[PDB]
Formats: C-alpha cells, sequence, structure tokens
C-alpha cells in the first residue's frame, strides 16, 4: 500500500476531481509530491486532487499542447515560466489571484518570474537552485578547500584530475550546464529584447567547458544523469539541481557535500540556474475543479506543506514562512545542506520566458553545446549556428 493507491480510493468517492499533470518520473519528488496530495485528500469531503504522471518535463508540455487541441485540459499542471508564456498565447490561464490564493510572503525571486504584464499566472511550487555538489572525501584527501571562486574551480579540478587520474568535473552538455558558466562569465540572453545565443560570453563560456575536456578535468556525461554515473571514475565536482540532492545521496559511494556556486570573486556565491516549475489553473476547468484548486494551491504554499517538500527533496522553499516552519528548522538544524540551497537561493537567474524556449533551449542551443563537446564543434561555428536557427524559429 503506497501513496498512489491512497489516492486512487480518494478518488474513486470524490464528486469532484482536479486533475494535476506533473513531469516527476519517480524518486524523491514524486513520493514527496503524492504525500503533500495524499494530505490533501484527507481534508476534502466529496473533492479530491489526482496527480498524473505526463512523464518528464519535455513530455509534459508535448501532452498539455495536445489536451488543448483535444479540448481535454486537466485543472492543474506544473509549467516553466516559458511554457506559461506559450499557454498565455492560447489565453489557456486563470489569473492566480482571481481565485483568492493569497501570494503575500512568496519569494519575489519566484513570484517576479511568474508575472505577465503585471498578472500572477503560476504559484511556484517545486523551484530548484543549482548548487556545488562535491566528493568531501576526496578534496580532504588532498587537502583541497571548497572552491569559492571559478579561479578556484578551475585549479582545483586540474589538481585533483592530476592526482587522480582522470576528470574530476563531471557535467551534463546541456543548456542548464552552460547557462552556469555563461551567467557567471556576465552573459545575457535577451540584448535589447532580442534574444542573442552567439555572444562573446556565450562564445567563452562554451570554449571553457570545451577547453576542460580537452585539458583533462572536465568530464562530459552523455548517458543518464550525473548521479546515475557516479562509481566509475573519480568525481570531485558538479554543478547541477538541488532537486538532484536526494539522487546523490541514494547513489554516492563517498562522503557528499553541498556548496554554494563558485563566483567571479569570494564577495558573493555564483549565481545558479533556476528550474524546476510553477503549478497553473486552466481556465478549461470547472468552477468545482477550480475551487479545489484554490484550495490546493493555498495548502502547497503552507509553511509546514513547504517545509516538509522541500526537506523531502532539496528544492528551495518558497515562501519566508517555511523557513519558520519548526519541522523546517529541525531538519535544517541536522543538517547544514537544506541553509546552504536556502543561501544559494538568494543568487538566482532565469533563462528567457518566451513561448520558443523550451525547443530552443533543448532542440537548438542543447545540440550547440552537445556539438562543441562531444563532437569538438568549434564553440563560435555551433553558436552562431544555434543564432541563426532560432532568429528563424522566431520568425517563423
Ligand atoms: N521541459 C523543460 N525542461 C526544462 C526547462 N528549463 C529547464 N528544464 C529542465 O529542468 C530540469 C531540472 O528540473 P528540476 O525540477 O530542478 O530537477 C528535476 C530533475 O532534473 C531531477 N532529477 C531526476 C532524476 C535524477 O536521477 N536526477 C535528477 O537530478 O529531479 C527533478 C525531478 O525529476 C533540467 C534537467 C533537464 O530535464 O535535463 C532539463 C532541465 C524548460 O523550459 N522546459
Ligand atoms: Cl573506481
Ligand atoms: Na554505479
Amino acid at each position: 500500500m503506497k501513496p498512489e493507491d491512497v489516492i486512487k480510493e480518494q478518488c474513486a468517492r470524490a464528486k469532484v476531481v482536479a486533475e494535476l499533470w506533473h513531469g516527476f518520473t519517480g524518486g524523491a519528488p514524486k513520493a514527496a509530491l503524492e504525500n503533500l496530495v495524499v494530505e490533501f485528500n484527507k481534508a476534502q469531503q466529496g473533492r479530491c486532487v489526482r496527480p498524473v504522471p505526463q512523464g518528464g518535463y519535455r513530455d509534459l508540455s508535448t501532452k498539455i499542447k495536445a489536451a488543448f487541441a483535444a479540448g481535454k485540459v486537466p485543472t492543474m499542471a506544473q509549467a516553466f515560466e516559458n511554457n506559461i508564456a506559450l499557454y498565455l498565447e492560447a489565453k489557456a490561464l486563470l489569473p492566480i489571484e482571481s481565485l483568492g490564493v493569497k501570494l503575500q510572503g512568496v519569494n519575489l525571486t519566484f513570484l517576479n518570474a511568474v508575472r505577465f504584464g503585471g498578472v500572477v499566472y503560476g504559484v511556484p511550487f517545486n523551484k530548484s537552485i543549482q548548487v556545488l555538489y562535491y566528493n568531501k572525501d576526496l578534496l580532504k584527501k588532498h587537502g583541497v578547500p571548497v572552491p569559492a571562486t571559478l579561479e578556484e574551480f578551475v585549479a582545483a579540478a586540474k589538481k585533483l584530475s592530476r592526482a587522480e587520474g582522470g576528470p574530476v568535473y563531471w557535467f551534463q552538455p546541456d543548456a542548464s550546464t552552460f547557462a552556469y558558466f555563461f551567467f557567471n562569465l556576465g552573459g545575457s540572453y535577451l540584448k535589447d529584447g532580442k534574444l542573442v545565443l552567439n555572444s562573446k560570453e556565450a562564445v567563452e563560456a562554451l570554449t571553457l567547458l570545451q577547453n576542460g575536456v580537452k585539458e583533462g578535468w572536465a568530464k562530459p556525461i552523455t548517458s543518464g544523469y550525473i548521479n546515475q554515473n557516479l562509481g566509475s571514475g573519480p568525481y570531485a565536482f558538479s554543478v547541477d539541481t538541488s532537486a538532484g540532492y536526494t539522487y546523490y545521496l541514494r547513489a554516492a559511494k563517498f562522503d557528499l557535500g553541498v556548496a554554494t556556486l563558485p563566483g567571479r570573486t569570494k564577495g558573493q556565491p555564483g549565481y545558479g540556474l533556476v528550474q524546476g516549475t510553477n503549478l497553473v489553473v486552466f481556465r478549461q476547468a470547472s468552477k468545482e475543479e477550480q475551487a479545489v484548486a484554490k484550495d490546493f494551491l493555498e495548502f502547497v504554499l503552507s509553511p509546514r506543506a513547504q517545509a516538509v517538500f522541500a526537506t523531502a527533496t532539496g528544492y528551495v522553499p518558497v515562501t519566508e514562512g517555511a523557513l519558520k516552519d519548526p519541522v523546517y528548522q529541525a531538519y535544517a538544524a541536522e543538517n547544514p545542506d537544506y541553509a546552504t540551497i536556502v543561501r544559494q537561493s538568494r543568487y538566482a537567474k532565469f533563462e528567457p520566458a518566451l513561448a520558443e524556449w523550451e525547443q530552443i533551449r533543448f532542440d537548438i542551443l542543447g545540440q550547440a553545446i552537445k556539438e562543441a563537446i562531444l563532437n569538438k564543434a568549434d564553440p563560435k561555428a555551433a553558436l552562431d549556428r544555434a543564432q541563426k536557427l532560432a532568429e528563424d524559429l522566431l520568425s517563423s
């Protein structure tokens, strides 16, 4: 008997069912979402939220587009900020303050990102930040301090790769990893409102990663998550989502560390990319389904729900009230990694909120990064190609 089974029974006895389409495939994120929905459904009479896994986030956005063409949308779904911009073109989303959900106390980093034309269209729910994961044992073995600067981080990667005979900074050749280096070399994606993928800082960021591969300190991870590759070869560092935390803990045969990101100087951590999702509410939903969603959104923003979800997963608590919750404070008192995730969350940058950004980040930018890293494409050539494909897509 698992939470998916409890929910099936809850929804069988409900007159009103609000479907919540998500991209959690398993692990602690899926279990923590199901536990929240079980607790919510217990407090209802004749109403329930039914979580529906749609595969990953890419599959979820595909399924939502198909659902619009079919006229069969769920009540709620997870959405990135760019997915919100796309659904607003279709006038598909209900303004959250029209349901009367109170948003006071939501982190303005997250709430500003869901505001379009001054109107809030999503509820931050599962919001992640990049952190520096590291191998405490391996850095201890060689007396290497946790690097606080990008210059320190490259030096440490070089030193430890030479010592252990293989590349110890592991990375996915993807848009998320590129964003870390790009933003911390002073990059910006929007130049006077135009999307630019081929700026000098983009070229510098991709060149830094390609050079790290060539110099023997950076290891491209081509199959699976970094946490699914641990155990083969020496590992010192990765720059990866906070929502990876439980996956790294389950996989690591070494003592896992979590640090803030290396920055240009010791005066501030590096910026991390904010990922994970908001909850949106579809206009097509019934008034009765929308009233379940209102309740469910006030519940997800409650300090206890945030405290339990964040401590279960490594997601960033999205409210001030969550950090004052005793369950959150008890976990943080025993495990400094929670406070590290919160500190890092203060130094946060977003990708562009363009309707076309999901296609661009994977199929255009992500492909240019893979060409340069995996096929030794010249960085500037690869990003020049990415710029022209993005401009053609944005024109079309
Ligand atoms: N569709 C679409 N996806 C986007 C967009 N912007 C960014 N991303 C993706 O957000 C993932 C980060 O979201 P986050 O919720 O922080 O982390 C996820 C999982 O990544 C992570 N996970 C799962 C299994 C595992 O072994 N290890 C692990 O870390 O846990 C969470 C739940 O699955 C990145 C990863 C990516 O999927 O490859 C592409 C990136 C967008 O605009 N659209
Ligand atoms: Cl080994
Ligand atoms: Na393994």
